[PDB]
């Protein structure tokens, strides 16, 4: 749908249908059948929010239901323009609720700034191209009027990356790509699919499955979250130690510029043609171009799938037994470790940490897989915690952004947050990064210790990707988004002195931008620069997301 | 060593010591004790070259003896950046002799000139630094002077990378990396090492083993060719289903360029931070700044390697094998499929020995691992007609490796005329463009009046998810021919457009150059061709890095 409001929430996460409410039983229970814990009570959900965060449940905050419509910014948009448009009925709306749907990602700043003000700018108008040759029109256009293109795809964006820069003064369009979104083809022989961008992972794989294929590629916002929006933001996925991140499975793409239309003319496997353009674009975010199409590698629907889980000493053991794991190059398709206050959480012995897996391929090939991992783990204390516990934990994977939602109407701030390290960096890059969040939180006034837990969710030969989930009750906190915003700011310097990464997935969109130079250096950045100024001598990708 | 002919050959590849030639017997052997090859006679192998080409292998080709002085251009340097340079202590030499040696790569075309004319242009001044802040100290005085650069590392290039434009009238520094060739440190806990970029593939596989270290990249110019070479040309190599290609291996990298060091501030397994600067320097082609250190993964030195072997009844089974080995992610380390002409040449060192095709393979990791992967794979080939052809056959099959650069020195003596060229491509467009690409390679030999029909044969080389490397490989009897040079440079070209056409890419490995410089904005398109040229605009803005690369 090209009214996104009508199924999904204008401010918040997901689906109308799927929202925490308290039931009959006075117990938190998820609304609809969408999901497999959709009307599943959860008893004691209640108390551990009330001992964690220190609440009654007894005042709801009280949030906007409806844009306000005398609070959204005017439209501003040229007559020719807007006539020249008209013209290729490539469908359009100047609508108020459109363009502030499409204004923002689902960082913590933005949600909580729909429930409570608005936004300083978004888009003037919305198109919704359906093929290659409409984002040509579009983009012709564009240079004609002097207009500013963002594009948006799943808007599951968490840096800032569809924020419209508030003195931008020429005419905004959200280029939409929800409807750019069909599988072209399956090509069987090659094991690929040439897809348009604007294809939901969710919807990507449904169709796949009908032929017996998979990507395999599962970000966790992939019900919303774009083929194009994956290339522009190099997105990373559950099962990628099977399948591979997003610059593994991408072969071949098409992309759109001011300057024209950038493919390459071969689709091998594999080249050495000079610095590779398809790196120019993956990481772009917007500032460059549209991925119109992409083709991407596919497999066979995988014969089986098992879980499994393993109980250890501590989180230290957990990351010692992950890091060998690594070593030996037998890293199931998932693998997650969990710290204790998670493991707590989980369970409705205060060192204890537990490690989540899932297995899949072959049969014979997954139970050989298996014994080899837990005769590893039980070198480091692990002990195998069982089949159904393993599943178990990975029933939360689709429901925790629910879970931000239902606390912002408790008075709680969460928002997760992620980095990857060397192997010789986790331990205490864990640990730094955790008491950097409680001393700041201390430090501004915050009555109880925040949630500040972490977990390691992939393994590579180098090191690993790990994530923190930072919340706090801020009832009676005087400007409580500042506050949100410092110590955030706070954890990732923290991360960046323990030897972090600025963004293992998640990109640097606007929230992160400060650290790009020092991460990349002035050398890099400038190169950035250049090929920004050639390829969009205007700035007509007006995100200013990165430079 | 810095006078690298003392140990190595200034005409030709490799070691002076390693040479084919006739032996007492009148049989073609491999001098010196470099190789298992080494003083091995090849009783056949005579024979094989004789039916193979036409020729009796009594007349000699008639080379220049030695590196002449006189024929090479003057050193003209300025004498402000000499004095300059001389109080750094980096050492430098503006000999004859060192600068020839640098002036050229592995091209069929610039062995040719060697042996036979001289090249339009060579380096003035050969630089060696030995550490990243020499390198800094040479670009600042190049920047200052107005210098052209030219890095090399093993002069192992086979794409005229090396080659110095013939109107470049500034001042070309070759700069050696090869004294700057230290493992700076391991780093046993994040399984990588730190190296120096001018560290050569051997040198680097040989002290790593000391702490039960490997990269396990194998390149076949392994023994010369450098960390900073195959960096800047995305090489492959033997065993990249287990290690990766260079592109995989490489974790970090610094970069000495005109506007300043380029370098990542953390040291991350994956990381989302913008496009990845990494990419633009990979394939780079020593167009943009010198690749001075990189970190680069490791892994413990294997518990044990096998090989195999398995004949199958024709070439297309093999590939419909190797696709479904491919299909089920189970590539052993290495895996060949030979067509069967080279099936007969081995051979001459109920199936039909006219077609059928020949797969090696190497198998290496665990012990109980390979034998569970060499059940699967001779599971698979079993369905498409193969059997398993024993495990010394597959080893033989490997021992050719590191000495057909040594053969093709070898038919330029007795006026054969060598080469390879390698490309990848879709599965599905592998079986027509091995096809298409010889006979295409017969028929323009042919239609430019080539006595005998030349070899031309193929081989599949690599598997990935979405396709294989294809290698070629092209030789011709010469003799009488009244420009055989521009026989086989245009012989070569229509391959490479048939290549293209079939839908096989510019190159999977041996990269651009100048020599397929011509098809490159057709490969990447104009914008894309463009983008490399803004950073090369901004990172080298007047061009001190002037092979001409690429662009
Ligand atoms: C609850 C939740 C869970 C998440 N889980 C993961 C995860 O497991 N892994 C992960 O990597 N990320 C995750 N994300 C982040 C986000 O889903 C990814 O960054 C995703 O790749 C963005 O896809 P999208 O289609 O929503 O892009 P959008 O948010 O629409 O856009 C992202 C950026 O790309 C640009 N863009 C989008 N489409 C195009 C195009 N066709 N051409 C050019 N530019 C374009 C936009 O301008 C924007 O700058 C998560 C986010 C949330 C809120
Ligand atoms: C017999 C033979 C076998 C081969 N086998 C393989 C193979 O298996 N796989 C494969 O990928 N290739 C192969 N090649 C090609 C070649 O060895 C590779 O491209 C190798 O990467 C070149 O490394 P080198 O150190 O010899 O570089 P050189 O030839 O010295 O330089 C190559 C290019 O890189 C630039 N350069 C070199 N060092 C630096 C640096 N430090 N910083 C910046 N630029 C630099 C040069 O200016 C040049 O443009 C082979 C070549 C031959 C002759
Ligand atoms: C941006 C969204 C993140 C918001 C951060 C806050 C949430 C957060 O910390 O999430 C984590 C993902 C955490 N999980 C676990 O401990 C866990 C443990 C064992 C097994 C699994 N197995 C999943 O299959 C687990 O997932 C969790 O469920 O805690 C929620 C309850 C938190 O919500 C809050 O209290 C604050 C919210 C209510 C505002
Ligand atoms: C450097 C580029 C060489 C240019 C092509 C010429 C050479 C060439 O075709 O190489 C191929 C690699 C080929 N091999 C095989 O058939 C082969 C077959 C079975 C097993 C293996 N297993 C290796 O362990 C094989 O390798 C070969 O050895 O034929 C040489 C003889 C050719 O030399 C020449 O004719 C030029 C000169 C001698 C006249």
């Amino acid at each position: 749908p090209k009214k996104r409001q009508e199924l999904m929430k204008w401010n918040g996460w997901g689906y109308n249908d799927s929202k925490f409410f308290l039931n009959k039983k006075g117990q938190l229970e998820l609304t609809g059948k969408r999901y497999p814990l959709s009307g599943v009570a959860l008893p004691t959900f209640k108390d551990w929010i009330q001992n964690t965060f220190g609440i009654n449940l007894d005042h709801k905050t009280t949030s906007k239901a409806s844009l306000n419509p005398s609070d959204t910014p005017p439209s501003i948009v040229n007559e020719d323009f807007l006539h020249e448009l008209k013209k290729t009925n490539i469908s359009y709306s100047q609508e108020a609720d459109d363009r502030v749907f499409r204004a923002h990602g689902h960082c913590l700043h933005e949600i909580f700034l729909l429930r409570e003000g608005m936004f300083e700018r978004i888009p003037d108008i919305v198109l919704w191209p359906t093929c290659h040759d409409d984002v040509v029109k579009i983009v012709n256009l564009a240079c004609k009027y002097n207009l500013c293109i963002i594009p948006i795809g799943g808007g599951t964006s968490v840096s800032y990356g569809l924020m419209c820069p508030a003195d931008e003064t020429r005419t905004i369009i959200s280029l939409d790509t929800s409807q750019m979104n069909r599988i072209l083809w399956v090509d069987e022989n090659n094991l690929t699919a040439h897809v348009e961008a604007g294809i939901t992972g969710q919807e990507l794989e449904r169709q796949l499955k009908e032929s017996g294929y998979c990507t395999g590629h599962e970000p966790d916002s992939l019900e919303f979250s774009t083929v194009g929006g994956w290339i522009s933001t190099r997105a990373s996925g559950m099962k990628k130690n099977i399948y591979g991140n997003i610059e593994d499975l991408v072969v071949h793409m098409k992309v759109v510029t001011p300057r024209g239309v950038i493919e390459k003319s071969c689709q091998g496997p594999r080249m050495s043609t000079g610095p590779d353009i398809h790196h120019f674009i993956m990481g772009s975010e917007g500032t460059l171009g549209v991925i119109t199409e992409a083709t991407i590698k596919i497999r066979p629907t995988p014969e089986y799938q098992k879980y499994g889980s393993v109980a250890f000493p501590n989180f230290e053991q957990g990351v010692a037994c992950l890091r060998e794991i690594a070593k030996q190059r037998c890293a199931p398709a998932s693998i997650r470790l969990m710290d204790n206050q998670q493991f707590q959480f989980g369970h409705a012995p205060n060192q204890l940490s537990v490690a989540t897996l899932l297995f899949e391929g072959d049969r014979e090939k997954v139970l050989q897989h298996e014994k080899q991992v837990y005769d590893i783990a039980a070198k480091f204390g692990g002990l195998a915690a069982g089949e159904d516990n393993g599943q178990r934990g990975y029933l939360l994977t689709y429901v925790i952004a629910y879970m931000r939602d239902l606390g912002l109407e408790y008075y709680i701030i969460g928002e997760s947050f992620e980095t990857s390290a060397p192997w010789d960096r986790v331990v205490d890059l864990c640990r730094n990064v955790k008491e950097r969040i409680r001393r700041e939180c201390k430090e501004k006034g915050v009555q109880f210790p925040p949630l500040s837990t972490c977990r390691v969710t992939q393994t590579y030969d180098a090191g690993a990707c790990i994530y923190f989930y930072f919340a706090f009750n801020y009832r009676g906190i005087s400007d409580p988004l500042a506050v949100f915003e410092q110590t955030e700011a706070a954890a990732r310097e923290e991360i960046l002195a323990n030897g972090g990464s600025l963004s293992h997935h998640h990109g640097v969109g606007k929230l992160r931008k400060q650290w790009l130079k020092e991460s990349i250096s002035d050398v890099g950045f400038g190169m950035l620069k250049s090929v920004k100024d050639y390829v969009d001598p205007t700035n007509i990708f007006g995100n200013r997301n990165l430079l």
